[PDB]
């Protein structure tokens, strides 16, 4: 019998997701790694318990997370049953379909066949009646967006998803999805782009403007650029020199490199949340302290950008 | 085996709820207090049985009623199983979501997540396939009403609620909710404001007009002003003085103070029902007698208001 | 094990119901009487089996048929399970709600509460997943027809009724229900009025114009005027009886019983989809279906029939 | 325990169905014959396993396939449970209602009663929660198309079919069905007409254009004209011209059947051809039609002349 920390909601910051009434914690837990069959369940159990004890109420999955595919959803489902039976209505659970999941022409893409069959598979693996958010995981240029939208719509109408999201859609395609969903009287809840210090496509492309204009939230995937924006590597000598200079700016702020990278994303109120792909419980404890310093000077932002340019860190 | 009073429908007055074809008893039972795990089930049983024997067919609940939260729904569900198994289709059962119910950001307010997870919890606690009326229990300024309305609409489309209501919404927000639900071809059935002799926000604000203009019914919550209108207290000296003068008017009518307060709400067609929160069976027998004198003269209505103004009883 | 007549579809006439693709037998069986707990089930069984062996595929019920109320549905459900388990998809089963069924304010009228609670009760009594036609049984002036229509629409969308009907609605109210159901993209299937030789409200009112203009079928209730148009009575006046005697003489000249002529008269053209026969024994069905052998009337005969009705004051 | 061929997706060609995102294999398996209660289940099993091993992921049924009616659905359902329990999400399974299925006024045609009762029967026989495509199997001139379309829409909204199709509808009635389903926000996925070298109503009539303009797929039923466009073989004149067509196939390095299938698949106007195989080896043979999908103008003219001259229509 496990009792979550009674003070779990006392320190975490929650942000409304776009124009919706749904509040996400400013850091959410992603299950892309660390939750497959290659990872001991004991380590997974410690990560989920620590996340919820820190107030992290959103756990982001996809059909193909593991490895092998599906196994993150299976393991999460087991841990939900063991440790979170009383707490499911305090959690926001997502999953997704769009990348390669199972073999053959219906195991990938944006088709109604793949999306609705995959959703049914994910619900069965996780042992849930519904997910809080179902995403289209990526753009399928070969399926008309009307088909994809109408599948997202069916998942909501049929009670298998409370809300729907998209991931890695351009501003123009985001706009079209919002309009198509509005035909079914469903607001697009949320967009999940890759977004961090080193990958600024969402600001350059004007995605953040499209999202605010349509009241859609934004949750940053790979906010730590897969370990580049942590202590980890402290590729080219110029890259590393600029990473060292960024780490010095973080130290000036009393922050770790990772904390500053997360604070940097959470400086825009147009970012709803940042997805932390934590591999041990201590990482969550350290990352959430980013919330202690969310302001940057003009000079700081200019210097950050200048170090990124110098080191050619825009990969 | 319990057999309800065969004459239960013979005396109660029923009112159509706004423009709808649903008839509510002019007095309904509210379960805000008295039905928690802190109250013995035998006392609850005797209240529910008496209410139905008097023709009271509408039982009003909300997710957080108890204490603790959820326990009034649980206890009601047990009693429905034990005593009302043959009668469920003779009852109108409501519940609601909006106030704090469970910890964290999804346990309060107007979101789709909270309303729909809460409704599922309530149906499970009560052992019901659906409720007859599902409410948004209060305004959430931080959820768009489009979202709250769509969640109510989903509850109806999916067969978990027959009708929908709102509680404590301004006239402007109530109008907007009527419009938003009409986009789903669902009429807003009912609004549950606080309304009694001493608190007439619904009238001054224009809400009663908004409800009639849209065919929405009105069920008065705290019609006895939480004891102020029962002579429980017979507060400033001028308050107390005006309460005693009100009680004298009641006595001139052959009524208790509680009975006059209820008759006053029921004096015309602007109120569908008044929600009585009984702690014992006898209170119900006494309150339903209000129906024997629903008439007030112009002079009586003026003198009531004068006493209230004089005592600053607003 | 009971095997229905292999030749059952060979002689019955079927009529498309209004503009729809649903074909009703020109004679249907109604369970208004003879199917209550006051009637032995062996008698009921003989009636249903005979009906179906004659090609009568439409069995018309209502929540309150018995007595007591609901017992016709229960008895029918038992016989369906015992004798018609392989034949349900060959049957058109209807039920209704609108008259007094259970005590109190939700047990009568047109409200969404009553209609939807009642349809659940009926499906449980009959042991069916759905009925083929669900009716509003009568007008409720105190429920808006938008509420009654929405209730019927919900029965269809939820899969508990394939089609919907109304009974005893005026032309103007019929037209409104058609428009209201069309907002849900549902056509009104059918109208069940009382209609027979002695009761021509449907003609005189304009109902038959409304039904044709909107493609709604018409199923005649009490086509034998509760025994007035049979052998039974040959309180009624001497003038009434004299005219009924002369009508029976007309029937005999056509080689028909009075009941057969009364049924042929309704079915003489395409304004009536079916006539509801309320048989109390198997033989009655055999006799009534033979009305189909003579559906033609001359202009002189029609005028003569009306004259005897006027002379005898039989309206 | 049966393990499908790991290389099954490596050679088959898949075509997007109309404007949709659903990819059908260029050859699909039809179960019109060979899957009845008159056919041993071991032979059916070998056929379905071979199909899937070749990458044929679409299996096309209808209520009344057998004989007796319903039996193809029942047998396919058994083989799905035995051999394809892990693979159902890789399959596209259709069924249909429209022709004579059961006795009486509700057992044929286009009515909501028939289509929805029939789909429930088909799901039960097959042991499926839903089919991937549900068809109206033929035109019913006595049911308003609004009724048929609404019943197809209900099958989709209720989760009993992912997509909807029609079969043997004129271009005018096709166009009407597309419009009616669009009122329900459902795209017509696919049309299944009879189409082969000897039967070109779909081209003559304007249908292929109607399908193209509305983004609807086209799957050819009886692509081998019921054995006429194979080795198998009614007049002396007919037989003469079938001999000559066979020579043209031999020039291309094809059997008559391979050429007849290549001819349908020669351009993008056909999504798939429905093969009704009676033994596994036929499928191995027919799939090689994909090796040669090109025809010169001279071949195309010569084919047509042999058919003209032989009376083959
Ligand atoms: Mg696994
Ligand atoms: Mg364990
Ligand atoms: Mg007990
Ligand atoms: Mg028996
Ligand atoms: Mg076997």
């Amino acid at each position: 019998v496990w009792l979550a920390n009674p003070e779990r909601y006392g320190q975490m910051q929650y942000r409304y997701c776009g124009k919706s009434g749904l509040r996400l914690p400013a850091l959410s837990l992603g299950l892309w790694h660390n939750f497959g069959h290659v990872n001991a369940l004991e380590s997974q159990r410690a990560i989920l318990r620590k996340a919820f004890d820190l107030g992290i109420t959103h756990f982001d999955l996809a059909n193909n997370y593991g490895p092998p595919p599906g196994s993150a959803e299976e393991n999460f489902g087991r841990l939900l049953r063991e440790d979170f039976a009383a707490y499911r209505d305090e959690l926001i659970i997502s999953t997704k379909a769009g990348y390669d999941m199972w073999p053959g022409p219906y195991g990938s893409g944006g088709s109604r066949k793949y999306l609705l069959a995959s959703l049914d598979q994910s619900l069965k693996r996780m042992g849930l009646e519904y997910v809080d958010i179902f995403y289209s995981h990526r753009v399928d240029e070969n399926t008309p967006m009307e088909e994809t939208a109408s599948a997202l719509a069916h998942a909501v109408q049929s009670g298998k998803a409370l809300y729907v999201g998209i991931s890695s859609y351009s501003p123009e395609r985001t706009q079209k999805m919002v309009e198509l969903l509005r035909e079914w009287k469903i607001p697009l809840l949320i967009h999940q782009p890759s977004y961090n210090l080193l990958n600024r496509w969402v600001d350059k492309s004007g995605l953040l403007d499209t999202l605010q204009n349509n009241g859609v939230g934004c949750i940053a995937f790979t906010p730590l650029a897969q370990g580049l924006l942590t202590g980890k590597y402290l590729l080219t000598e110029a890259n590393l020199n600029s990473l060292r200079l960024l780490n010095e700016m973080a130290q000036q702020r009393g922050q770790s490199m990772a904390q500053m990278a997360l604070s940097w994303l959470l400086k825009d109120d147009r970012v709803t949340s940042v997805l932390i792909g934590a591999s041990r419980a201590e990482q969550l404890e350290e990352n959430v302290q980013a919330l202690n310093n969310l302001t940057f000077s003009t000079k700081e932002l200019a210097q950050i950008d200048q170090h990124i340019a110098d080191g050619e860190l825009n990969l």
